[PDB]
DNA sequence: ATGTAAGTAGTCCGCG
DNA sequence: GCGGACTACTTAT
């Protein structure tokens, strides 16, 4: 096979590389890498190296990497540019792998692990590691085995061996329900003392040295704890055995009360799954406990046990170990669904970076662009210092707050990357400037044509048309991958709806799910067979289609994020190609595009409807327009439609056959006006929205910018079996809103949009009557908690103390003394509840760590003193007041003259 | 070391 | 009690 790297490090004048060789075996090597950098030279000097602007450079080949670094310093002292890749391991990877890396993940050792540490005096801090590690479960992807290291003897108790037979049993029969599919994959190793457990773990680690190291919170807990515990017991040089090159760096952050640290293990790529999840999942969760995320992602139940975790090992060691094993497996299950490890490997090898650098779009793009430029013997510019400078972004239209019955939305495909490609925006394609007119003059096509020679943006910049920029070139490659995966996601989505439709009439038979590729629209013959399948087979097919959709989602949305990240990186001062002329060239062109096409759409619809001056576009944000379709429907008359799906078909066709071609003509004119390199403004229909035919539903409403709700029947060509709410910005979409309130507000919206005012009033009345009976956690608000110490004056609130921070201080006073009460961690999330006046906590609210039950000693008082009235008022009624006043209807029946009668 | 726009709701304080 | 300046948090793109 082709060789490919696993890990790379720079350690002094040596590059240390782990790799897979041509026989597919893992190897390691130390290389005295001889790097090159470059300096500008006179034109007379013949060379093969040119900077991106075409000025000649001379190559400086160095004896070692230190000499190269020292030269960069002297060039700074002299005042001349030092060109080339200054991150020498990227240069090394580029020289060593001068071809498209084709990697085989079955050769890459991916390790998932988790440890347990019993601690009777609070959270076991990794930096001190003063308590025994009494369990480790370590899954190895090459072996496909869970290696379990179990401490039987400890100062906090001596226990019997864990029983795999009890672990496999149902909970309801006193077992632990360790899933059957991993029982045969467990390798259990008990130990009589911690030293031999740890010694054996290190030897194991030597034999099976992780390349990718992951798990839940491993970076902030498991890794530093293991490292520091081994250091304390055996010494630092033993702890360094966790690095295959025996090198580590200890990063210590101090939070004033008290301290913690991150350990860099040289030669390992740590991808903490919590970090992968936060970057790649596009959720914002109220809690990031593994229980909460597992339930959210997998629909599995919370691993329950009686009593505190500090006493679980002693009271039920059997369950303690099973839960350690299950927790490692849960992460693997989440990754089987989300496929973030696969994404990370794809991206890292594509860019030729350390795999952990996928967290940095700047590093990723620096590497992609460097490699692209190197291939043409071009030399990259030196990174420079720039001061932070705010700059303008997107245009958002102010909507008239209102109900909006029939709506059709359209937006640009990959807007900012498409702008880059159309205009040809790159550091080396800049041709000059032109004198700018006010933006509205371009929007209304009264401004002078910027140029008949160069491709332009209304920020005043001009770019060469007949030569390709590295930014457009490389952004196009990732966009095309993005487009492929999005196609697969949408096919799977459409296939899902076909299955949902068929589930209305399942067949009474025993059959199997069809063997199909869900990434492609089902053939007619598959559709016929589906109509004869049982519920059993259909539900399994639906699950597979949904997993295929999620896999496509992960692949497309994160490639979308990467290319959008390039447009944004042009505005980050740490990006090598930082340039506000290019950053603003993008954002200003986007502003023009949206408002240009708003004008063109209004012009077109007035024309076809035979009217003049009517406002059809009701809203837009960045690259989208929302068109009121009421007049389109009224033109033919509602009476002509047989059912909801008939008018949906009508507008779908209208959008595709009439509006899109008008939109396209509008943008081709704009492209010619700016003399752009290539027309790439493709504004396709997103949503078709309205109430069910014959209902009193209002269809949709806006309260303001970035705040609206729509009843959607078709989304980007997916015709839904059941209408789906598209709600943006409203409290149902905010992780700070209590769970049960999100749910109740969503149902208020559903009723408003689908059923009408009276349905809403009916629901509101019921929820108000029953909400006092809801679980306290389900009605608690949520907030991130930053700068707790700043507002902490003797355990009491300092001036301008935020409400949630006040609650944390109340909690801290209440638990003072308790060494078992969970502490609120700085920057993490807390549940928050208001408290009635005269409560024993001595303040108007309390807050505790999110995703947890509040500690049992104060739980009773919280429940007794919860202010339900304030809670309902603030979290539910107030948002609902905003929705309903915007939509011009009432959530409570108004008093009237009719109240005088007995109905 | 991806970007900016923009929403709600908190504290503080003014207001015969 | 409500609105304006300021702070915190969160979301839409
Ligand atoms: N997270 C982000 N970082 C930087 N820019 C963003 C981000 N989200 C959106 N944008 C900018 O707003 C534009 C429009 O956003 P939108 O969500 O419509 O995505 P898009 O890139 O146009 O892709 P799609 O084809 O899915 O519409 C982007 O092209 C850019
Ligand atoms: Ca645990
Ligand atoms: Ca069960
Ligand atoms: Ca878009
Ligand atoms: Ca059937
Ligand atoms: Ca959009
Ligand atoms: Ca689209
Ligand atoms: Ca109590």
């Amino acid at each position: 096979m082709k060789e490919f790297y696993l890990t790379v490090e720079q350690i002094g004048d040596s590059i240390f590389e782990r790799y897979i060789d041509s026989n597919g075996r893992e190897r390691t090597r130390e290389v005295e890498y001889k790097p090159s950098l470059f300096a500008h030279c006179p034109e007379s000097q013949a060379t093969k190296y040119f900077d991106i602007y075409g000025k000649p450079c001379t190559r400086k080949l160095f004896a070692n990497m230190r000499d190269a670094s020292q030269w960069i310093k002297r060039m700074e002292d002299i005042g001349l540019e030092a060109l080339g890749m200054d991150d020498f391991k990227l240069a090394y990877l580029s020289d060593t792998y001068n071809y498209e890396i084709k990697y085989d993940h079955t050769k890459i050792r991916v390790a998932n692990f988790d440890i347990e540490v019993t601690s009777p005096d609070g959270f076991p801090e990794p930096s001190q590691a003063k308590h025994p590690i009494d369990a480790i479960t370590h899954y190895d992807s090459i072996d496909d085995r869970f290696y379990v290291f179990d401490l039987l003897n400890s100062p906090y108790g001596n226990v019997e061996e864990w029983s795999i037979e009890i672990a496999a049993k149902l909970q309801e029969q006193g077992g632990d329900e360790v899933p059957s599919e991993i029982i045969d994959k467990i390798i259990y190793m008990p130990f009589d003392n911690e030293k031999e457990l740890l010694m054996e773990y290190l030897n194991f680690w030597q034999q099976k040295t992780p390349v990718i190291l992951t798990g839940w919170n491993v970076e902030s807990f498991a890794i530093p704890y293991v490292y520091n515990r081994i250091k304390n017991i055996f010494g630092e040089s033993t702890a360094k055995r966790l690095s295959p090159h025996r090198k580590t760096r200890v990063k210590v952050i101090e939070n004033m009360y008290g301290s913690r640290e991150i350990i860099t293990l040289f030669g390992i790529s740590v991808l903490d799954y919590i970090d992968l999840y936060k970057k790649f999942s596009f959720t914002n969760q109220p809690s990031y406990s593994l229980d909460y995320i597992s339930e959210f992602e997998l629909n599995v139940g919370k691993l329950k046990y009686d009593g505190p975790i500090s006493k679980l090992r002693e009271s039920n060691h059997q369950r303690y170990i099973s839960y350690n094993i299950i927790a490692v497996y849960r992460v693997l299950q989440i990754d089987a669904k989300r496929q973030f490890i696969n994404l990370s490997l794809d991206m890292g090898y594509y860019a030729k970076i350390q795999i952990q650098s996928v967290f940095s779009p700047i590093k990723t793009w620096d590497a992609i662009i460097f490699n692209s430029l190197k291939e043409q013997n071009k030399v990259i510019p030196q990174g420079r210092s720039h001061p932070v400078q705010p700059y303008p972004g997107a245009f958002v239209k102010e909507p008239i707050p209102n109900r909006y019955k029939y709506v059709m939305s359209f937006d640009l495909t990959s807007a900012y990357p498409s702008i880059i490609r159309q205009v040809n925006i790159s550091p080396e394609t800049i041709a000059g400037t032109f004198k700018v007119a006010p933006l509205h003059d371009y929007i209304n096509a009264v401004a002078e044509r910027p140029s008949d020679v160069y491709s332009c943006s209304p920020n005043g910049m001009m770019y060469y048309k007949d030569r390709d920029g590295v930014v457009p070139t490389e952004i196009t490659k990732v966009f095309n991958q993005r487009k492929e995966h999005k196609g697969y996601m949408l096919a799977a989505q459409r296939n899902g709806e076909i299955i949902k439709e068929a589930l209305h009439n399942p067949n009474l038979s025993v059959d199997e799910p069809l063997d199909v590729d869900y990434r492609f629209d089902f053939s007619d013959e598959i559709k016929e067979k589906i109509k004869k399948l049982s519920a059993k087979s259909l539900n399994e097919m639906l699950f597979r289609a949904q997993r295929t959709e999620v896999a496509g989602m992960t692949a497309q949305i994160n490639r979308k994020a990467l290319i959008n990240g390039l447009a944004g990186a042009l505005g980050n001062v740490w990006f090598r190609y930082y340039d506000l002329r290019n950053a603003t060239a993008i954002t200003t062109f986007g502003q023009m595009a949206l408002q240009w096409i708003e004008r063109k759409v209004n012009e077109y619809l007035n024309e076809v409807c035979g009217t003049e001056g009517e406002a059809f576009v009701l809203y837009g944000d960045t690259d989208s327009i929302y068109v009121s379709a009421d007049k389109i429907i009224d033109k033919v008359g509602e009476s002509k439609f047989r059912d909801t799906n008939h008018w949906v078909d009508f507008l779908d066709k209208f959008a595709r056959e009439r509006m899109e071609p008008a939109i396209d003509r509008g943008f081709r004119e704009m492209c010619e006006y700016m003399n752009n390199k290539q027309h790439l403004m493709f504004m396709d229909r997103e949503a078709i929205a309205g109430p069910p035919l014959g209902s009193k539903g209002i269809g949709g409403f806006w309260t303001g910018k970035k705040r609206y709700a729509l009843n959607v029947w078709d989304m980007e060509g997916t015709r839904y079996a059941e209408p789906k709410l598209k709600i943006m910005g409203l409290e149902t979409q905010k992780s700070s809103t209590p769970k049960a309130v999100q749910k109740a507000l969503k149902e208020c919206i559903r009723r408003m949009l689908q059923e009408g005012e009276e349905s809403l009033q009916e629901y509101f009345k019921e929820f108000e009557k029953e909400f006092r009976q809801l679980n306290y956690i389900s009605i608690a608000s949520v907030s991130s908690a930053n700068n707790i110490a700043k507002y902490d004056v003797g355990g009491f609130p300092g001036p301008k103390c935020p409400f949630h921070i006040r609650g944390i201080l109340t909690y801290n006073r209440a638990i003072k003394g308790n060494i078992d009460a969970p502490q609120v961690v700085e920057g993490e999330k807390v549940y928050v509840l208001p408290l009635r006046e005269g409560n024993p906590f001595g303040d108007k609210c309390i807050a505790w760590p999110s995703g947890t039950e509040i500690t049992d000693l104060i739980k009773d008082d919280v429940l007794h003193w919860m202010d339900y009235t304030v809670l309902l008022e603030k979290t539910f009624i107030k948002p609902l007041e905003g929705f309903t006043s915007a939509a011009k209807l009432d959530y409570e029946k108004k008093a009237s003259l009719f109240d005088m009668f007995d109905f």
